[PDB]
């Protein structure tokens, strides 16, 4: 009822500011990533080099989150922390969020999202595109939410099932304020 | 000569991984880690932690990876995969358990090396999250890096890329000597004045 409405609320904000920070990143001059570093690298080897990053990057990123949310509810046991980060990094998964926000083949649109992952987070570190990082954490924190409220909801843990949702949903429309106001003030600049 | 480096680098780096991991056990954080839990079947929290500890190091070699191939266009993606798979296997950990002399050779299994490896990464990373225990964090790194100098050395002396062998392994070498140096003076500046 409050969370299943919610939860068709969340999925339209999290598009908007989605949308809203990758239409501002497809005006840098930067966005093609492939076509970077070209004295040492090519189209292919940049895909699969970002691919490669973005992958462990989600990894680590997923399982922290699992931790954070899992941990508070001794109920929970360790099968779920394995089964939750399984079915977050999946290709399925991660071709569910390619097509809620209009990216574009099941195997493809899974390694599109860890390489623009990757790609985004590289090119933070090597060049000024704190934006481009900004939409990778608000990217992976919707995969997140995403898997975790379908997760749960195929495996109600003892009890908890409805609290373990409030938390997610309260923590994701949080980071969804936290990174509207970012990108405004950022594009306020 | 590189090898006469990577002798000496082996001998430091068991040192200075052996001084910070002393200090981590004077501290009452280091309970927490419950590495005993690695003989039980109850063993949530060393399996969370090893759980944690698995993506972590893998997220950390990988951007070592990334670190030092990209700078040679001569050397294919498939040295990357290939080089972070050798780096994060169990087989791998297990020499660098063996070479810390983390637990008994012998009656501590292959498999549960490599878990204990993962283990101890994950918790000192999250102790230092939840606790603000830096030395942890600091022994999180460092023992990452010798896991990855440890691997790059064996896998590019194995499969040597076009051109520039000596030149990426010269690169590794000179980057873990300064990073011993770094974990060396970081403990020291600790231990006088935590
Ligand atoms: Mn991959
Ligand atoms: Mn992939």
């Amino acid at each position: 009822m409050s969370s299943t409405t919610l939860h068709n609320a969340m999925q339209y904000t999290a598009f908007d500011v989605l949308s809203s920070i990758l239409n501002l990143m497809k005006a840098d001059p930067l966005y093609d990533l492939l076509q970077l570093n070209q004295a040492y690298s090519s189209q292919d080897q940049e895909y699969e080099k970002n691919e490669f990053y973005g992958d462990s990057y989600l990894e680590e990123r997923a399982s922290s989150l699992v931790l954070k949310f899992l941990r508070k509810y001794e109920q929970i046991p360790f099968e779920m922390y394995s089964g939750l980060r399984i079915h977050t990094v999946k290709n399925q998964t991660l071709g569910e969020i390619f097509d809620l926000l209009h990216l574009g083949e099941k195997k493809k649109k899974g390694d599109l999202v860890e390489s623009l992952i990757g790609g985004c987070v590289l090119l933070s570190q090597r060049e000024n595109a704190t934006l481009f990082l900004l939409f990778a954490h608000a990217l992976i924190d919707y995969i997140f939410y995403h898997s975790s409220y379908i997760y749960f909801n195929a495996n109600p843990p003892k009890l908890v099932k409805e609290e373990i949702i409030t938390d997610i949903q309260n923590w994701f429309k949080d980071k969804l304020f936290y990174y509207r106001s970012s990108l405004e003030k950022y594009q306020t600049d």
